[PDB]
Formats: structure tokens, C-alpha cells, sequence
């Protein structure tokens, strides 16, 4: 039932809508977007604009993990947990733990609206040093990596070891946890590994406008 419904509303190209509200060490920010993509290939874009808050005082990197997890590619044998969740969707709770002590919260919800999807995220980030990479824009985007997922209790449990990228050369690392949770039950699948490369494309002088994209497939672990 929930596979087969998933299947139905989740097509080859599907269109999305997201809204942000965020704060970085006190700093109010709100971003609006819209993307597309390619669910059962793994590959989306989307097109960001800061709304409000503007130029962002810190990394664009750091929001760019925020903006969907319809868009991920899997085998014949591991079952989708998250286009099996729609129409109603799922929402997802993450940590992003950095090497220098910077640390966000981060809340999603995932809906479909006529056809579209809809992303609302609240983040919150604190306890960045004022003269550190990312309050300075050092960075210069997220390494690939690879999402250790678990099922718990008709939830999804994910690990990540992330690194973003110094304008120096060095490599500034993070430790990202996210629970994504169902809004209804679906077939679970076993532990997996979600490999991924997201990229900023192209921007603006002062990242007010940023198009990003992503590739994501799902595999077993050995």
C-alpha cells in the first residue's frame, strides 16, 4: 500500500517550493526557493534567494544541506521511506556538530500541495567564533559524503561525517545526526548508506541568489 501510493505521487520530475527561517550566533536570516529534479535518479537543483537578513554574515554552506529527500536514488531492494511517505510527507530533526565548537539545530517538514513539494525549515546556530570559517565565508562547500542510515521505530536514523572545504586548502569537518520521521507508517528498509554531492553552481556577488545542486544514491553496506 504505502510503496504503491508513493510511487504514484512521486513522479520521474517533480517540482519543489522552500522557505527558511534561521538565526546564526543571534542573526535572523529567512531564504524562499524553488527547485526540481529527477526523484528515482537522485538529482535535483534548486534556486535560493535571501529574503530577509541579507547578506548572509556567515557560509552559505551552511544552509545548503537544509534545502529533500524525495530525490534520492535506490536499488531494486532497499524501499524508499520517504516517497513511500507521501501525499502526507515527513519531517526531519537534525545536529550539525562542527570541529571549532559551532553547532545547529535544524527542523523540516515535507508536504505535497498540488502536485508540488512543500519544505519549510527552521534552523538555529550558535556558538560559531566570530573569527572562525564559517562567520568569516572561508568555505568553499561540502566534500562528498556518506549518510549511515538506521531504522528505529518506523523512523529513519542518519550519520554523517562532513567536511567543508577551506579557501585555504584545509578541510573543516562536522558531524551531522538527523531523525526522519513518517507522517504515516511505511515499509522500512534495513541499514543503508546514502553516498551524495551537493554543489553550489552558481551565485550572486554577495549570495543573496544561489543555485545548488545534489546527487544522491542510496546503496548497502558491506
Amino acid at each position: 500500500d504505502p510503496v504503491s501510493k508513493g510511487e504514484a505521487v512521486i513522479k520521474e520530475f517533480m517540482r519543489f517550493k522552500v522557505h527558511m527561517e534561521g538565526s546564526m550566533n543571534g542573526h535572523e536570516f529567512e531564504i524562499e526557493g524553488e527547485g526540481e529534479g529527477r526523484p528515482y535518479e537522485g538529482t535535483q537543483t534548486a534556486k535560493l534567494k535571501v529574503t530577509k537578513g541579507g547578506p548572509l554574515p556567515f557560509s552559505w554552506d551552511i544552509l545548503s544541506p537544509q534545502f529533500s529527500r524525495a530525490f534520492t536514488k535506490h536499488p531494486a531492494d532497499i524501499p524508499d521511506y520517504y516517497k513511500q511517505s507521501f501525499p502526507e510527507g515527513f519531517k526531519w530533526e537534525r545536529v550539525m556538530n562542527f570541529e571549532d565548537g559551532g553547532a545547529v539545530t535544524v527542523t523540516q517538514d515535507t508536504s505535497l500541495e498540488d502536485g508540488t513539494l512543500i519544505y519549510k525549515v527552521k534552523l538555529r546556530g550558535t556558538n560559531f567564533p566570530p573569527d572562525g570559517p564559517v562567520m568569516q565565508k572561508k568555505t568553499m562547500g561540502w566534500e562528498a559524503s556518506t549518510e549511515r542510515l538506521y531504522p528505529e521505530d518506523g523512523v529513519l536514523k542518519g550519520d554523517i561525517k562532513m567536511a567543508l572545504r577551506l579557501k585555504d586548502g584545509g578541510r573543516y569537518l562536522a558531524d551531522f545526526k538527523t531523525t526522519y520521521k513518517a507522517k504515516k507508517p511505511v515499509q522500512m528498509p534495513g541499514a543503508y548508506n546514502v553516498d551524495r554531492k551537493l554543489d553550489i553552481t552558481s551565485h550572486n556577488e554577495d549570495y543573496t541568489v544561489v543555485e545548488q545542486y545534489e546527487r544522491s544514491e542510496g546503496r548497502h553496506s558491506t
